[PDB]
């Protein structure tokens, strides 16, 4: 096989505990893709306790003729962005992206060149940051064998002079099983278990801890997908959360969210939280 | 006083029928606002008689400093939209609008420009609409005298060559009380009284009727505010229809509105119309 990227690295985990969750949020997501033309894809999202309300749109067209995207974001900062990508044209697997950045309202630019090789058994980048801040250079690498990956990542920052970042990882990763661990910055240690336990029932155990520091953070999640048109999640962790979550389909590509984390206290204030998301594809 | 556009005539009466009621949607809005800069809607529009689901964004910035607003439309339908407008320019009280809509998914461009001029006693207009099926013309003017309104308007399709609308309408105007009279194309009368009654009640009858029909329809209405936070609607008409409306902020940029449409009849077969918007302003 061709493995995953470096960050993408235990992502399946990850997203057993981060989908089908947005408390304190009202959400709205927009997709209209096109069969042959342009994709749009908006998203809106009111935190319920600050009043703040965050937006984005960003306007993406493929010429998948000569293996070219280009994209336009927007955000509620006024933040302008572009990116050009070019995938699979000067050699198969090789990925090269020059993305841009502007904001009108402070000049601040920034622009960034990363760069993808993969192939089978391996998957190299290495991303360029361009800023005023200071150039930094991050690269990864990641080899499997037989199913088993290992994986290198480093960010390197020209002003200090010194690697900032120096992450491994090694797992191991079936279809219906994933197993990761890594450690960041010889201080930062975590591991997860994926299982794709059956048609409709996923499960996730996270593990984390801390160099000097005798304590241990878990988590255990699931998600059931009742039929194809209703999912529910749920997720507990050692300091005491309980976060559940409910998806519907109400009309094929939109999707309507329910969610409510709880602590392990008193439930007559400003304990338990809820969230409501709504998701539209064209 | 410069006198109410044409289309404003008899707003205020038409305002307590119309705000505060929603039926057969459900509704959901986030918006963002600067005093200097950006305001941003992103919205979300469940039509619970059609299951239609409908979704918009929309950017809107006035550099207040030389009378423009801009103003960027998107829906999921695909159809774009700009408007540029000018106001106080190059006069006191001119406005021109520059609107343009696109459809990166039927090719269907529609333009528009309308023009506005006002001042003590006058109000007019005239809009070109620059349409495939071919362009028309409205004009307007409204002339007011001592508390009285007295209003023409017309529209001229070019591709029948005739003017395909004749509007009439004759009423006074107060800030605690409104009287509006109109005909259109001699067939359709109309007819309202708006009053403030006090600082937290509003009236409004409506009288319609037609050229050889005898029958005449009627609606009564009212607005209270409860509080500052809280706001009831209720409306009858002579079709047996009553409208109910309840607006509530439950936190500072946080409204929730429920309405009811129930026809006189069993309430045991599925006629009520019920609706629901919640609105999220930063
Ligand atoms: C090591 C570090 C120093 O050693 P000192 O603290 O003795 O100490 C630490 O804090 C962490 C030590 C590293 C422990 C090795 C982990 C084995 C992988 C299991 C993960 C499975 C995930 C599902
Ligand atoms: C046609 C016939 C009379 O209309 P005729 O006058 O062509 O249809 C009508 O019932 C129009 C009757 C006109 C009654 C009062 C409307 C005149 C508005 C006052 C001045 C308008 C200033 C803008
Ligand atoms: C003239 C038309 C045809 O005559 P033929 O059908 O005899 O018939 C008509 O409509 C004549 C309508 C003329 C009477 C207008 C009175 C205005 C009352 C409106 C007050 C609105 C406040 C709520």
């Amino acid at each position: 096989a061709v493995p995953p990227t470096y960050a993408d690295l235990g992502k399946s985990a990850r997203d057993v505990f981060t989908k089908g969750y947005g408390f304190g949020l009202i959400k709205l997501d927009l997709k209209t893709k096109s069969e042959n033309g342009l994709e749009f894809t908006s998203s809106g999202s009111a935190n319920t306790e600050t009043t703040k309300v965050t937006g984005s749109l960003e306007t993406k067209y493929r010429w998948t003729e000569y293996g070219l995207t280009f994209t336009e974001k927007w955000n509620t900062d006024n933040t302008l962005g572009t990116e050009i990508t070019v995938e699979d044209q000067l050699a198969r697997g090789l990925k090269l992206t020059f993305d841009s950045s502007f904001s009108p309202n402070t000049g601040k630019k920034n622009a960034k060149i990363k760069t993808g090789y993969k192939r089978e058994h391996i998957n190299l980048g290495c991303d360029m940051d361009f800023d005023i801040a200071g150039p930094s250079i991050r690269g990864a690498l990641v080899l499997g064998y037989e199913g088993w990956l290992a994986g290198y990542q480093m960010n390197f920052e020209t002003a200090k002079s010194r690697v900032t970042q120096s992450n491994f990882a090694v797992g191991y990763k079936t279809d219906e099983f994933q197993l990761h661990t890594n450690v960041n910055d010889g201080t930062e240690f975590g591991g997860s278990i994926y299982q794709k336990v059956n048609k409709k029932l996923e499960t996730a155990v996270n593990l984390a801890w801390t160099a000097g520091n005798s304590n241990t953070r878990f988590g255990i999640a699931a998600k059931y997908q009742i039929d194809p048109d209703a999912c529910f999640s749920a997720k507990v962790n050692n300091s005491s959360l309980i976060g559940l979550g409910y998806t519907q389909t109400l009309k094929p590509g939109i999707k309507l969210t329910l969610s409510a984390l709880l602590d392990g206290k008193n439930v007559n204030a400003g304990g338990h939280k809820l969230g409501l998301g709504l998701e539209f594809q064209a």
